[PDB]
């Protein structure tokens, strides 16, 4: 068995070998690299997302969110607060603001231990989820708006044709922007390509041990679990990694730099931080060997969760017995 220990990867692929990228999926999972439910992928020197960053300030955050933490340092909600929209240009500024930058720190290690420290005392601002795309339409290797759609996937491997579309979206991040637990809607994969600023660090659990982490979330936010059998999928709760190693939990994690990609694996649970002002661009996708796990994805029907328009037809075809009261739980 490849990577049995579940360890990160990295991958450095040829100009070549980026080229298919349904084909080097299946090579890295071929060496072992889903185990980990995180890898990396720094593309070949030869490649570019686009020309250059200059002209972006103008794109709109209509809603961003004032990510608000309640709990302890270690265990710890947040809520998100709609503030008013403001461009990119504008919230750029706002995080270079001395009340949200980025403090002096030594290292990647000081800067988590500063992060997982001082989190909660402070109410960071993100822009999440914003349709749209960054990469040139002339880049043709690695392209997140031109991949292949999980609706066809679903009918290229179960030959139904199903509604639905798929496109990417853009995150501006600031200092202490956090990202909670979570796997992907209905355990797809996701991509995420950090196209410039600060970092990204990452903490992930092996998809064939993600049990263990719902069952410390349960006992770890008591009431929510009552509220709700999946409230993981709230993406709500932070667990640092000293908590996860006191309850040995099996985790790792790694940081993302501008330029690189990460994959997240089907129900691979991950969480992270923005180290200071930047924007990823990410998507989910599908391969084959997805769909099982689609088939087994838990889902949450306490009205919470409320997600995309093409889910629907994910549960639909794939868990109809769950359907019903899934869609009672969107309406
Ligand atoms: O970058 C973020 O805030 C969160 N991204 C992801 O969970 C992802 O790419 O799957
Ligand atoms: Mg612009
Ligand atoms: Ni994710
Ligand atoms: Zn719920």
């Amino acid at each position: 068995a490849q990577n049995p220990n579940c360890n990160i990867m990295i991958f450095h692929p040829t100009k070549e070998e980026f080229n298919d990228f349904d084909k080097y999926i299946a090579y890295m999972e071929s060496q072992g690299a889903h185990r980990a439910g995180l890898a990396k992928i720094i593309p070949p020197k030869e490649w570019k997302a686009r020309e250059t960053y200059d002209n972006i300030s103008e794109i709109l955050i209509a809603t961003p969110l004032q990510q608000v933490a309640s709990g302890r340092a270690g265990v710890f909600t947040q809520y998100h607060k709609k503030k008013k929209a403001m461009t990119v240009g504008e919230y750029r500024h706002l995080a270079n603001s001395k009340k949200y930058q980025t403090p002096p720190h030594q290292n990647f290690e000081d800067l988590e231990r500063k992060y997982w420290k001082n989190r909660i005392y402070n109410s960071p601002i993100y822009g999440a989820d914003i349709s749209g795309s960054l990469f040139d339409e002339n880049t043709k290797q690695w392209n997140l708006g031109h991949l292949g759609t999980i609706q066809d996937l679903l009918e290229k491997e179960c030959g139904v044709v199903i509604e639905g579309v798929n496109t990417p979206y853009l995150y501006f991040g600031m200092w202490k922007t956090t990202f909670a637990w979570h796997t992907e809607d209905m355990d797809l994969y996701s991509i995420n390509y950090l196209h410039l600023g600060e970092p990204k660090t990452w903490y992930v659990v092996p998809p064939e041990h993600g049990q263990r982490l719902e069952r410390l979330a349960r006992e770890l936010f008591p009431g929510s679990s009552r509220g709700c059998g999946a409230f993981l999928r709230h993406k709500v709760a932070l667990i640092s990694p000293t908590v996860l190693k006191e309850n040995g939990i099996p985790f790792n994690r790694i940081t993302q730099e501008a330029g690189e990609f990460m994959v997240t694996f089907p129900y691979g649970y991950h969480a992270g931080f923005n180290h200071g002002f930047n924007c990823a661009e990410a998507i989910n996708f599908a391969t084959p060997r997805w769909i099982d796990y689609g088939k087994m994805a838990s889902q949450c029907s306490c009205g919470e969760a409320r997600v995309t328009f093409s889910m629907d037809a994910f549960v639909r075809i794939l868990q109809p017995e769950r359907y019903d009261l899934w869609k009672r739980g969107q309406d």
